[PDB]
């Protein structure tokens, strides 16, 4: 009986995790454990702890740790209260293996914390290439204190390996959150439209904008516009999250359903099912979300990608990359009207597969290329 | 005037910092900032912040974070209260850089610590290996977490760049450290047995054993009594670093003073001029610290390294590699018994001719 | 130069604060410093440092520690992440005295820390009893490793000397926020519908309630179902202080607001200047801040106090004392419709003058 | 079932509360539980939590907090810590009630931590009165935010009482380290004198001297000087303990017992029944300890207490009070060869009728003397 325990610290996060968090705990050979932290305990957000008890879990170990504050200095803090809440909780959880995704620092304390401590380390989506003021870096300093790394596609592998990683501890199991999409019984368009009184047999464009948090610069117009130039077509919305220019996207959605309430759908939160059940049907998912550049060419929609949000990810044929000006973004969306290496979406399987067949204890030697 | 911040956690990496400090300070286009913690604040470590407020130094910001308790949980407890420490610290030096030498827990807290904070690292002594310890893993992410990196030897740039470290922010300047064996004064046999009431004048050996952490159980008695078979020579000691498991290192250590108390000199921390003036007239650097891998062969002195808390580094003929095995050290001890310094400049330079602020792309290879 | 470090951690205490604070910046005899923390710098808080700053004083030092978690817990993690900053900075302040006011848990964090520190502490506002909150325990247990004491009322230093303390540590200098009501210009009600966008010029309650943290299970439902039923009248809230279970309470205050936008206003922070000016210009001060036992009865303002966070201390004849129940809310909120200056100088003039570095031994009653 | 969970933060204030953390296990109706934490966790000490676990129990949350140095900006920090893993620790135990025994930072820290998670605390030994920096001004602030109180003896009980706390939430219970003078089964002579290889039928004091921290150089020749003057009469000893000041008397120590080889034992550790069995055939307990004013007048032993180090504490027919001056001393070693108020030694069993027969989850209002 291994001992897994899952390390959570967003929402977002948890919902990659689920379908893994699920296959463990049917299990009868692994034991699920759960480490939930950070962002599980904003109540800015919900305290989405409780969605993890809903869904059935059990939080074997909490630790808050965010400091309420907007600083630089308190995310170090709010990393120091982490370390030494992780300090005490897997000395009580005492993992056989602990699983990591992301690029977050709250998932870099726990990985320190496990290095220091000889618990291994699963890491996922290793090896990506992504922005922000220092994302990349944390990811990769995941990495390179993890002992098993499971990427979730061929290049990203091939840069673990780079990473000095050796090939043996490299897998490429695709997306674990595309598990969803192997496994959700979707919504029929009767369904969908009856549950959110609004008809969706007419076509519909779908659509998250999320707010670009270094581009300060965030006129919002230039889409939505261009939402008013192309005609024939719905346009269904879910809200942004909470990042510097929240507000500024969420009003001009209102005003240009306020404008035309006879084409536009405002839903505040999906659910991941009703989420895919609407993206199936769509022309386009068109944004920076990214569910455009996942979830939307697995489901053989077309993604229209705006801006620099999803920069550095792995692009394929259903990928139309655009700006944040009016012109270049109309032929994106025509030119989704007129007409994968992440994998199919049994990610979970695979790593259990490699959980069960592989010896990671220890830190493999480092992997110099040839 | 760009404010140079140097972190430092040992009397280790602060020796080999020594020029590079001083000659920040002697610049005057340069000002030098020093953020001290970890073993410089344990009494169990020598309190080694005296030795560089003592060099002239001053203290910018000083943080303690050592727990006593001699645990995996406990170090991790440690980086923790560094990291609620260097939040404070680094918000009020506001740095214009951070120079991070090494590979320890300390050192990688503070390194996430500037990164998070938008402080740009200078990375000093990356791209090697040493398996046995977790500053291996430890070394890399710190290279993955700094802007700006010096190697000392062409293999460990190489390995840097292979980290995916944009080439034109990797520079080869050797090892900072051995900058001393040019411009420090080294003590005599006399001095150094006067300072330390010990006849240095009878052959001896250096010894220092830190706990190799990737060791799943340590016992380090073979090398005790290994020490012990050895006639005619006495063993100088240093102690072992705030790494876990170091404590039953020190009770191995008292035990054998207790028992040879006229042939074993304990020492907590010695000066580094002192350390290197001991070094010179040892008979032979034993243990498996890393300045058997660099100060010792370039002294040269013969290295018995034990065990693989150095395993990955560049060798020598003078490096004589035994497992923590009694029969392999004793053998590897008698064998022992019978048988261009311009770094800190270039290191100075390069980092007021180059911009780093921010972390260049990830350099895939081609 | 005597070096006195002043205490802040919320807008509230900080106001109450302030004079004594501007005075010891005026006299040339006394240095001042800062040492804020906590609400300061909390965004749900109004991050209130600003005011301190704007209001012309320098902060010496700064330490964030409010976790956003709304638990217990989080406040006793919180209270530790106060501490191990408090370490550093009362390690570099090193103040001749610290001055702490009131009863809040950052205020027990570096009252302990400024006792292990050998920081001699001069509190006020001992000696009261606010039953229904932990901020009691808290005050006693400050009262107690508190060096001088400066009470707000007779009855209050009475209640320190029987906490043991020495008498000649004890003096009765009144409430330091009351100063306020001989010293600092109000904001006319022109200005007050001016900068704040909201037509002051109808009649409005202030409302301010805190989480009253003895309470096992707290709804505050009564309070703003009482508050919907009286027509006519504006809502004015400032938000709840840090303690557990303010989120509820920030709850039920953006549903009223989303219910009567027309007639809520919500400030999450005012500056005390406009505070005043608001409470004076106020039809009643409702909810269970001590503002309604000090500030508001002695601008002739109604109080109608909710449950038991203020139980215990002086009762003025417009004080108004119901229970979380709607009847009794709705009765005193429409029975409320339906009808000096020289602490800061006493303070001074007694730590200039007397000596308390040591803690004077337990004072038994004879 | 009752969770009654006990703090201990050293090996000492362990000692003292073993017999009610025995008698707790023991009892069916309640469930032990242990936050060891602060000096049970350092190394200087021998790691004191393995004799917790010994000793045979179970050590329920265990909390790393102090840090490796001697200055009071690090005892501050070492509380933060403590109080960061009191958080979580507390968290999980939920217990009923909370016992703290003393005077200690760490004590004052799980006593506030208990206090804002309203974990009701009951205080042992509230109401005294020592000598220190500030270890009775931390006393008093434990008693002010504890919910119960079990006092040692009468004046301590109503100086609690005085301090605010409600009169039926006093108890006077005695002292709770004297449990083992009643519940130890002495060594004789005979087992004692081979146990150490020293004879004890020959007449003999013992002497326990710690450094009077505050007396940070002590000049201890007063004492031993005085202890030559008296012959036909042994000296047994033990050791001091860690604090500034304590090697120059251990030295002093070893020298006068190297100057007579046959009429003085040195042991490092008695153990509380060896102790307790050689202080019971003394001639008199010497020195400044507290067990000089608590065990040895239970054993009708008479004590010499030299020097202020007891100052404070309730002094009885028993103790002759002398300072650090050679003859005043000689006097009150003749009188001890010459010829109670912290009660019998039955402290647990009422402090646990009281924690099962009274309420005290909240704390009582402040109670004025009128
Ligand atoms: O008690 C000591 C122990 C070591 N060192 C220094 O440690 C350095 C390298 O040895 P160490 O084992 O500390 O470094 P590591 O092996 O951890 O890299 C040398 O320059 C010494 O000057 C010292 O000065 N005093
Ligand atoms: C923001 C909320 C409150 N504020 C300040 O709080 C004071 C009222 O007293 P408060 O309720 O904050 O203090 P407490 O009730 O905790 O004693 C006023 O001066 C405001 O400036």
């Amino acid at each position: 009986m291994k001992k897994i325990a899952v390390f959570t610290g967003t929402r977002a996060e948890y919902g990659l995790l689920y379908w893994l968090m699920r296959d463990i705990q049917q299990d009868p050979e692994l034991e699920l454990q759960i480490l939930a932290t950070a962002m599980h305990y904003s109540p800015e957000h919900g305290e989405t702890w409780k969605t993890i008890v809903k869904d059935g879990f059990e939080i074997t170990e909490s630790v808050e740790m965010l400091l309420s504050s907007d600083t630089s200095s308190a995310v170090v803090k709010s990393m120091g209260v982490g370390l030494l809440g992780f300090a005490d909780a897997l000395k009580r959880m005492q993992p056989d293996v602990l699983v990591v995704l992301g690029d977050r620092f709250e998932a870099l304390a726990v990985t320190q914390a496990a290095l220091i401590m000889h618990v291994p380390v699963a890491h996922l989506h290793g090896g990506e290439i992504t922005e922000g003021a220092y994302d990349e870096s944390i990811r990769h300093a995941i990495t390179k204190m993890s002992n098993i790394h499971f990427a979730a596609a061929e290049e990203y592998k091939k840069r673990i390996i780079q990473l000095g990683e050796q090939p043996e501890r490299v897998f490429n199991v695709g997306a674990l959150g595309l598990d969803h999409i192997q496994r959700t019984t979707f919504k029929s368009i009767s369904e969908l439209s009856e549950l959110y009184d609004f008809d969706f047999s007419k076509p519909y464009f779908l659509i998250t904008y999320h707010p670009e948090t270094n581009l300060l610069e965030e006129n919002v117009a230039p889409l939505f516009d261009a939402l008013k130039q192309i005609n024939d077509v719905n346009f269904i919305f879910s809200y942004p999250n909470a990042d510097n220019g929240n507000t500024n996207i969420v009003k001009a959605m209102l005003d240009l359903k306020a404008q035309l309430p006879d084409r536009v759908l405002l839903v505040k939160s999906f659910g991941i099912q009703n989420y895919l059940s609407v993206l199936k049907n769509a022309l386009a998912m068109v944004g920076n979300s990214s569910s455009g550049l996942s979830e939307a060419p697995a489901l053989q929609v077309p993604t229209v990608n705006i801006g620099d949000r999803q920069k550095g990810r792995l692009r394929c044929e259903s990928i139309l990359d655009v700006r944040l000006d009016e012109n270049e973004i109309v032929e994106a969306l025509q030119k989704a009207i007129n007409f994968p290496p992440l994998g199919l979406g049994n990610t979970s399987q695979k790593i259990i597969e490699v959980i069960k067949t592989t010896d990671f204890k220890k830190k493999a030697p480092f992997y110099d290329l040839l």
